[PDB]
């Protein structure tokens, strides 16, 4: 509530650009489209989220909750789906960029997610985007940008 910011940029979440290092996932970023996905505050150590991304090959929808996310100052925690999301850099005004990290059993994984508060992009989104991305001495084919392009969508349900 101390912050309308949050309401404001929550209801719909778009991703138009990440960046990894993990083949696998990399891979396949640089064919998916741009994807997008609604947030809510269940309390400051715990918020609801959903993802969505247009997959031609099978469109995938589905919830999430973040538990326990009070660790780094705000970081969310889920210890089912072992993966946490980090206000890495939010604005809301024309992007957003935020840490995210997967770590399997025996395995650890670090990326980074470039949003847009509008289906466009900025050339400064991308550049501020790029910026982080080259502290990480990351290479382009290490980030790629996605399209508009959409198939599939989610509704305010
Ligand atoms: O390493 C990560 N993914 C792997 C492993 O995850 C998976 O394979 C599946 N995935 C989850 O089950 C998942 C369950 C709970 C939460 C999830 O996010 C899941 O994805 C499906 O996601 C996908 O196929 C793709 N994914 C998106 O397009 C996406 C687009 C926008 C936003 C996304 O989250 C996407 O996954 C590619 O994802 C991957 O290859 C990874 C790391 C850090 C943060 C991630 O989100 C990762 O997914
Ligand atoms: C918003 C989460 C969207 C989850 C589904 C889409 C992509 C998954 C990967 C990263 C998204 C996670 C968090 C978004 C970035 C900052 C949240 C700040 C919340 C606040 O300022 O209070
Ligand atoms: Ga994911």
């Amino acid at each position: 509530m101390t912050v309308p910011d949050r309401s404001e940029i929550a209801g719909k979440w778009y991703v138009v650009a990440l960046a990894s290092n993990t083949e696998f996932f990399l891979r396949e970023k640089d064919k998916m489209k741009m994807a997008m996905a609604r947030i809510s505050f269940l309390g400051e150590d715990e918020l609801k989220v959903s993802y969505a991304v247009p997959k031609p090959n099978g469109c995938r929808k589905w919830e999430t909750t973040f538990k326990k996310t009070s660790d780094d100052g705000e970081v969310y925690y889920s210890e089912e789906a072992k993966k946490k999301v980090e206000v890495l850099d939010t604005d809301y005004k024309s992007y957003a960029v935020i840490y995210a990290t997967r770590v399997k059993d025996g395995r650890t994984l670090h990326m980074m997610r470039l949003y847009s508060r509008s289906p466009e992009v900025s050339p400064a989104a991308t550049a501020i985007f790029r910026k982080l991305a080259g502290e990480r001495n990351y290479t382009d084919e290490m980030v790629a940008m996605l399209p508009r392009q959409e198939e599939c969508t989610v509704d305010e349900v």
